[PDB]
């Protein structure tokens, strides 16, 4: 799998996942004030934390833009 | 909170969460050859099994459909 790696609004970037157990996610939430998104190659979906907003974790290759 | 609770393709319902600790979900997996969603309210975001398309965790209400 290839999944999306780049932080919040910086330029897009990818990466190609270590396994084929892998899969992608990306995860937003707000720090103090502040807006902030994760994204990448996880072979487990993330919890979703009290200050975040949503967690999302996908299968397809690029599905966590 | 308040989250979509329908399965799959039947007509849409809601549910109110027990606990503030709570947000909705929708997981999205093929069974077979055969595509189901679950939606509903949790404490805990799904686990993205071998066999899940997605997983999805997400804090608004009706945010899940």
């Amino acid at each position: 799998t290839k999944c999306y790696n780049h932080q919040s609004t910086t330029p897009e970037t990818t990466e190609i996942c270590p396994d084929s157990g892998y899969f992608c996610y990306k995860s937003s939430w707000i720090d103090g004030r502040e807006g902030r998104i994760e994204r990448g190659c996880t072979f487990t979906c993330p919890e979703l934390t009290p200050n975040g907003k949503y967690v999302y974790c996908c299968r397809r290759d690029k599905c966590n833009q």
